[PDB]
DNA sequence: GTTAGACTTTAAGT
DNA sequence: ACTTAAAGTCTAACCTATAGGAT
DNA sequence: ATCCTATAGGA
């Protein structure tokens, strides 16, 4: 059919969602009670399609209450009520105590525990069993033990025509001649926080050196060339006039601004982060392709007679809902060029009633959606975040992974390696089998740890396994294949030109490691045939880093011409 | 004010 | 007491070995 | 025969 996503076909704390333990850590010191990371398996609403249900995996932090309990004995008053839930021993098959010190709040404010979504590692169903998918499969596996087929949930799969794959090279080929339009603008760095005695601005130019772009720092902020500012944090400052932020980029308006903190430019250990430089520099990019109206590097070709939509929130207060009119700012290709302007109130008071119900994407709220319109038949196009996540298909991989680990379990006998190296004397996988059998003894069998110098990558390897695996000794396999194809729907460009719906993800090979399920976007339309350019307008490899792209590639620009506009009006 | 996208905790609406 | 959208946190943004097809 | 370029399994 196509791949697979959480919409629904058909329809352990022991509550309104389904908490599975996966990670318990220990208090520091005068502390009693572990704090709980969890995975929620529930089904949900859909907002974007027709209330269909929907799957939802969220990591649940559980952390113990003696830890906000004061030194006198008394407890913080932060939610110190309606919320009870503890562990017993296993993960599963827990309880609680209504007046237990056990909360759903994290340790501190507004810490954020985060838990993979897919991860294969070693191929090691233990380290399978503790992500998202893995917590999914061992739903859909208690759910089938508990209930048979009489219970089942059956994820709908989308209609898939068109899935163009993106490899690392063609990202790699994209991000070199990026850099390479880069390569035609001067750019500086200049640090202007107190007491420079950080050096970030060395890390950050040394970083940029290593991608072949020249920077060079300067002592402040230089009108014309792209700049990147090391300034402090925002809340550091109390007034706007001494922030060196915002009075260095209302000072200058016609110039190209990119500003950093100095810790961003250092990861936990310790080198400099390179991310950040390649992040800096393609953001830069793109404001000055808005900056300067054009192109640098080429798009493809967006749909002709056709017009972006993009409103702004203000920087003012309640209006409750948002229901005043915020300014709305439009984009248009004109020849060798784009258009930006202010939708006038004519222009506004026209659109909200050619785009008729699908209005309130545009209008009455915050996270104002754009909108493409075409000014001849009152036609138009939306691109909405639904809300799906789409997985790889999992009970396959753990339907490989659960063989794996019944093949590791076993010790491979001496006289099958014997009889190996004799029957097949060219192969290059003896030299290594006859030095580790000299290691071992001829007496007891050898464990799976003394092959990990034998890898699943030459031919004669593959041999080596799959004769392995006639014996039933199953002790390596392959996964991640693009011709078997299990790791998709998290790869790549997708589009089904019929219905617009679309995802992105991954480059290249799936990673053993993959942490983020891909979003499945929705077109909606008054169309009868929608335009077949709207392929186009996100066949680009840049906006998100180095992968394929959810949003169109002139949203995007418009949206940082928007955000130019605050030290203007 | 690394960013887009996904993601989780908190706060406002009911 | 529950709901849902708004606010805010946070992690990846791969790497290298091997076979195969082309020249 | 040899060098590049997909394939995907390890770090
Ligand atoms: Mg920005």
């Amino acid at each position: 059919q196509g791949p697979l996503s959480t919409l629904i076909e058909q329809i352990r704390f022991e509550s309104e969602g389904l908490y599975y333990l996966v990670k318990s850590k220990k208090l520091p010191k005068d502390h009693s009670g572990y704090e709980l990371t969890t995975v929620e398996i529930d089904l949900a609403p859909c907002a974007a399609l027709g209330f269909k249900q929907t799957l939802s995996m969220g990591t649940k932090t559980f952390s113990p209450l003696s830890w906000f309990t004061l030194e006198n004995g008394e407890v913080q008053k932060k939610a110190r009520f309606a919320t009870r839930y503890q562990l017993d021993d296993v993960g599963k098959l827990v309880s609680k105590s209504i007046k237990g010190d056990y909360i759903k709040k994290p340790l501190y404010s507004n810490a954020k525990n985060r838990i993979q979504a897919i991860d294969i590692t070693k191929e090691s169903y233990s380290g399978f069993q503790l992500s998202k998918v893995g917590i999914l499969e061992q739903f859909m596996q208690d759910l089938k033990q508990a209930y048979g087929d009489s219970v089942s949930v059956k994820l709908q799969r989308i209609p898939g025509e068109k899935h163009r794959f993106v490899s690392d090279t063609i990202v790699k080929n994209h991000y070199v001649g990026l850099f390479d339009a880069l390569k035609e603008h001067r750019l500086v760095i200049c640090d202007l926080t107190e007491n420079q005695d950080t050096d970030a601005a060395l890390t950050l130019l040394h970083g940029i050196e290593h991608l072949d772009i020249n920077a060079e720092i300067a002592e402040v902020p230089i009108r014309g060339a792209l700049n990147i500012l090391i300034v402090g944090n925002k809340d550091t400052y109390k007034s706007d006039e001494e922030d060196p932020y915002q009075v260095y980029r209302k000072k200058y308006q016609d110039t190209v601004f990119q500003s950093c903190y100095p810790e961003r430019l250092w990861n936990r250990q310790g080198q400099p982060n390179r991310h950040v430089v390649e992040v800096l520099l393609k953001e830069l990019l793109i404001k000055l392709e808005v900056h300067t109206r054009k192109h640098l590097i080429e798009y493809p070709s967006g749909p002709e007679r056709c017009v972006y939509y993009m409103p702004q929130r203000p920087k003012d207060e309640s209006s409750e809902v948002r229901d005043e009119p915020w300014p709305v700012y439009a984009s248009k290709l004109v020849g060798d060029e784009w258009q930006y302007t202010q939708a006038t109130q004519e222009e506004l008071e026209d659109i909200e009633l050619d785009l008729g119900n699908d209005k309130r994407h545009v209008f009455h709220g915050f996270e104002r959606s754009p909108v493409i319109y075409w000014p001849e038949t009152g036609d138009y196009a939306i691109f909405i975040d639904t809300g799906i996540q789409m997985l790889p298909e999992f009970e396959a991989v753990a339907e490989r992974l659960r063989e794996l680990k019944e093949g590791r379990s076993q010790d491979v006998p001496i006289a099958l390696l014997a009889q190996f190296i004799e029957e097949n004397p060219e192969s290059k996988v003896i030299n290594k089998l006859r030095a580790i059998l000299s290691e071992w003894d001829d007496v007891a069998p050898l464990p799976f740890d003394e092959f990990s110098t034998i890898a699943y990558k030459s031919s004669d390897e593959k041999q080596f396994y799959d004769w392995l695996r006639e014996q039933g000794f199953f002790l390596k396999t392959s996964i991640r294949g693009q011709s078997e194809g299990f790791f998709n729907a998290s790869l790549g460009f997708f589009y089904n030109r019929e219905q617009g719906m679309y995802f992105a993800g991954g480059k290249g090979s799936p990673q053993s490691k993959i942490e983020t399920f891909s979003h499945l976007y929705l077109i909606k339309h008054s169309f009868d045939a929608l335009p077949e350019e709207v392929e186009n307008l996100f066949d680009v490899y840049h906006l998100r880093h180095r992968l394929p792209t959810v949003t169109p590639y002139p949203f995007k620009h418009l949206r940082e011409y928007v955000e130019m506009q605050r030290f203007r009006s």
